[PDB]
């Protein structure tokens, strides 16, 4: 255990938080405010001038996907073997691609871009439905028979997209059932219901 | 028959680093070349998981996403750190490389004329973290993480090479990055590959800009 240093928002920490909670891990949240970030000191000290910053004992990490991979590796949430690990990466990189588009919409082009984005969304989600359809008929996880860090990241992606574009999973039965199934995992369900999650905004600019 | 196949456009692009990796590791592979015309016809595109190349085959394992391919070769070829902590540092570097790569790609393909000057001026601030990493690892005399090569080295190396083409002398401010490029580039099999027609006669990008 484990310190997450981040703004008071869900953003790029939501998936790794869901992971730690569902895995019964303990961690410390160090919350960084607007004024503190503007002051410049903390920012200058971050490897790539960005949060999150993550501490695991004497190890300091940056990059949300690095933190996800590290937790995946250390907690056995990275597939059963190398072949599965590659598939886990393949899913997570696809989640990250759509997250980058989501982030660009939210922070740079929300008013003008939202219509085009929502129109494009079904074709962006379809690959994850297809992956589910090709793995145990979508009844288990995104890769293999055990949960991986990519499940937490995909789940987050789908949750924030349901806020953006209500009904966006209605055409996708496997993704729909997967969101319900994962969201019901007792520790995860508890975390999702908690004010620690519910009372943080998704993003830092009031848009969702 | 080689167990690896790379399916891609006739471009260095997101395949340069994984090819450098394969070549330097003495692994054999097939290049399947996809023309703009074929891509435009749409059926291969439709069959790709995320509608994009590269596509990579390792036996009957089919992968998409360049960093997925690098990580996979990283695992199977032992280029992913000596232990779990190193593996995370390797990821942290590679994600950093990827972030600057996206910025580079955005410049090249969407904003070359109007964005280049601003890009070149922001460049030192974007390269500095890699210098810092080098400086904190054996005085920058070996690799980007620990004392053995990783997939992040090949990705970083590619990123620095393409940046020297975009902005000649951009590593003059970064003695450790400069010496590192020289050192990695001189590895015998890599040096030979980098000099070869199969590398030299491909353009860096798909649109004629660099
Ligand atoms: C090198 C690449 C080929 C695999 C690549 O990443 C890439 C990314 C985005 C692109 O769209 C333009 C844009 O809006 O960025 C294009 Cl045209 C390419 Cl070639
Ligand atoms: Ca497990
Ligand atoms: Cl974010």
């Amino acid at each position: 255990p484990y310190t997450v240093v981040y703004f008071p928002v869900r953003g790029r920490c939501a998936a790794l938080r869901m992971l730690l909670a569902d895995q019964g891990q303990s961690w410390k949240e160090e919350v960084v405010t607007v004024e503190t970030w503007q002051e410049g000191s903390l920012k200058a000290s971050c490897l790539y001038g960005q949060l999150p910053k993550f501490q695991d004992g004497d190890l300091t990490l940056y990059q949300s996907n690095t933190i996800l991979r590290h937790l995946g590796r250390t907690l056995g949430l990275y597939g059963k073997d190398q072949q599965e690990a590659a598939l886990v990466d393949m899913v997570n990189d696809g989640v990250e691609d759509l997250r980058c588009k989501y982030i660009s919409l939210i922070y740079t082009n929300y008013e003008a871009g939202k219509d085009d984005y929502v129109k494009a969304l079904p074709g962006q989600l379809k690959p994850f439905e297809t992956l589910l359809s090709q793995n145990q008929g979508g009844k288990t996880f995104i890769v293999g028979d055990q949960i991986s860090f990519a499940d937490y990241n995909l789940l987050d992606l789908l949750l924030i997209h349901e806020v953006l574009a209500p009904g966006c999973l209605d055409a996708f039965p496997l993704l729909s059932a997967y969101v319900g199934r994962l969201s019901a995992r007792p520790k995860l369900k508890a975390f999702l219901a908690s004010p620690e999650y519910v009372n943080l905004p998704i993003n830092g600019n009031g848009k969702q």
